[PDB]
Formats: C-alpha cells, structure tokens, sequence
C-alpha cells in the first residue's frame, strides 16, 4: 500500500531540493528561494518548508509563495527628504533609495544617503548600516562681517550670535548651542541644578531676554564635568546640557563650532575673540537687547601673575583657562554672562568656533583685571565622549 503523491511543481522563484522522478509514502521535498526570495504562507514567513508525503494521497502541506522580500516604505529623515532611484514607491529587493538633507542648514554625516533593499529585509547604506542616516546643523554660520573690532560695546543684529542661549529658571546664565538638542556652559552656573534638569528653562532665537518671541527647550539631563568642585575655584568650570527636542535650524538658530585641532592658531596672544551677552554677571542693570564685544586674548603668564598679587589666592588661573579683556573699556566692554560662549573665527573655514566659557573675573571691568575662561579645546574628548551617547 505505498502509492505516488503529485509531482511537486516548484512555485516562481522557487526550487524543491530533492528532484526524483516520483514521490511516494514517507518521502520528502524541501522548497529553497532565490536570493532576495523569502518563503511566505500567507502573510507569514517561514523558517524553512518541507512537504512529506503521507499514506494519504496528498501531501501534508501545500506550496507555499517566493515572494520577493520587501524593505517597505522609507522612514522619514528629521530635516531631510527622500528620492526613490529605482523607481517611484519601488521598496523590493535591490531599489535604491536617496536621502538627503536641506539644503543651507543642514550636512548630512553618517554617509552618502543612499540606501539598498538587501536580503533581510533592510535598507542598508554602503557601509551595511541599517539606520537613518542623520542630519547634523552646519556650525558657525554668522551675519558678522569680520573680526573688525570697533572698540568697546556693540548691538548684536539678528543672526549675528544664532547659537546664543539664555537659561532660566533657578539659575540665570548663558550658553551656546552645539548640534540642534546640546547646550554648552559653565559647570558653575548650572551646579545647584544638577539633580533638577526641568528646572532649566532654555530659550534661544531671540535678541531681546524679555521678548515673549523666542525659541522654547528643556532640559533632559546636566552633565557636569567631575573634575569641578564647587566650593574650590573655577578648574574644570565646564558643563552640557541635553535638550528634550531638537531645535530647528534657521538664520536665528545655529550651533556654535566646536574647535578642531588646529584651532589653537586663531586663539594666540592677541588675537581677537567675541563675548555676547546681556550683563547678567556684571552689575547694576540686565541690557534688553543682546551685547557683544571684541577682545584679545591676553598672555596667560601675564595673567597667571596677574591673579596672584595681594590680596589674592595662588593656583588661581590654571592651563585650563584662557584670559582675554581690554586696556580700558568701560562699563559696556566686559567679560561675558555666566556660561556664555567666547567665540573665534577660523579664517581658513569662514567659520566661528567657541574657544572659551566665561567662568570668572574681577568684578571691576579695567586695566589688569582680565575676563578668564574655560579653555574649550582641552575638553573635546570629554565633549565627544558625552554627545556619542545620545
């Protein structure tokens, strides 16, 4: 009683393993697909598929589908957009995707955006990433003209200081914007807040402190640099605060470059570096309109000594700070807010970079009493190290 079941007729783009001339009781077959082919009995994959034949004259299961695998429709990209280059709506095995981000604003980092339908059913970049890719702010972007210095004081004008930040709440001080979701400060402006991040409100695009036209953020976490110590000088004075959304990216709103290697060139003895802000760690009156001024980095053994004639505490100015101040600037002319960003010019990339955080300084404006501030560049790896997870 051992009979034949019905020759197995592989499906399309598909193939049985075993090919006999004929299948009888308790025999066997298996169906294999063509890459980029997935084994589909309905709407479920299979592991793998294979028929016995039984005492019965069928098989027990019936031929299953290969079907193409299909890597579905693109995700959106966050300040970007999509273009199929295959085909339109084409998402099956082996079309090809274009992303790409807006246009001024926006570079796209991570690679080239352009995605495959692969095998396994993901869009895959040419590195076999499986991940958006992602669009990072373009940095340093001004509406300055140069580093034409015209001594003392100066009105900021829209788009001048885009990456400026203004933090309320239980602390008042400034920041400046790196990316589009991180805020850089003084480690000594946001301490008392640090096991409390709600409690900063953030706000930035706005000339005016007191507009209610302004760009609105909250904090997610404060990280505060270890090496700080409160109630112990200003070494280490660095934090960054991480932003619940990102921000949009405009003329208004820009992140502040971080320095690169080399930026050491544009921050010599003497060369020129920007403070904006609107008097919140000076004294007698807040401005209502945003302020900046040109300094000059001032030589750090000429500062050192500085700080260390009596009456005043030794070890103060450390290779971690820079200092920077005018000969005679009265009362507009000064350090900076608390926090705020000391910004340079890298002359080869027309882009503004931050080289310094006000931290600290006399109180009277400036002649021998210079503004000191975190020497950024020394904190990239501890900057780097923080933002690469998230």
């Amino acid at each position: 009683t051992a009979h034949a079941c019905p020759y197995p007729m592989a499906p399309p783009n598909g193939h049985v393993s075993p090919v006999q001339a004929k299948y009888i009781l308790k025999d066997s077959f298996s169906i294999f697909c063509e890459t980029g082919y997935e084994l589909l009995q309905g709407h479920l994959p299979l592991k793998s598929f294979t028929a016995v034949c039984q005492k019965d004259g069928s098989w027990d299961r019936p031929m299953p589908a290969c079907s193409i695998v299909d890597c579905g429709p693109p995700d959106d990209l966050p300040s970007g957009r999509v273009e199929y280059i295959t085909g339109p709506g084409v998402t099956t095995y082996k079309a090809v995707i274009q992303y790409s981000c807006e246009e001024t604003f926006y570079t796209m980092k991570v690679n080239d955006g352009k995605y495959v339908c692969e095998a396994d059913g993901f869009w895959t970049s040419s590195k076999g990433e499986k991940s958006l890719p992602v669009c990072e702010p373009v940095c340093g972007l001004s509406a300055r003209t140069t580093g034409g210095q015209i001594y003392g004081g100066q009105k900021a004008k829209p788009g001048d200081f885009p990456w400026q930040v203004l933090i309320l709440g239980g602390t008042t001080a400034a920041g400046a914007l790196l990316y589009d979701n991180w805020v850089l400060t003084a480690a000594h402006a946001v301490y008392e807040q640090k096991h409390d991040a709600s409690a900063l409100d953030i706000r930035m695009g706005t000339l005016k402190r007191l507009s209610p036209h302004y760009t609105q953020a909250w904090s997610e976490a404060v990280f505060i640099h270890e090496g700080y110590t409160h109630d112990a000088g200003f070494d280490n004075d660095i934090a960054l605060i991480k932003l619940n959304n990102k921000v949009v990216i405009n003329s208004n709103i820009t992140p502040i470059c971080l320095p690169r290697k080399e930026a050491e060139s544009f921050m010599r003895t003497d060369d020129i570096g920007t403070a904006s802000g609107w008097g919140l760690t000076q004294r007698g009156f807040l401005a209502r309109n945003l302020m900046y001024v040109d300094i000059p980095i001032v030589d750090h053994q000429k500062c050192t000594a500085a700080y260390e004639k009596p009456p005043y505490p030794r070890g103060s100015v450390t290779a971690n700070m820079l200092c920077a101040g005018l000969e005679s600037g009265g009362k507009d002319s000064c350090r900076g807010d608390s926090g705020g960003a000391l910004v340079f010019l890298d002359s080869e990339t027309e882009r503004w970079f931050v080289g310094g955080i006000v931290s600290w300084g006399s109180m009277n404006c400036e002649a021998g009493q210079y503004g000191v501030y975190t020497k950024v560049i020394n904190y990239i790896p501890w900057i780097e190290n923080i933002i690469s997870d998230f």
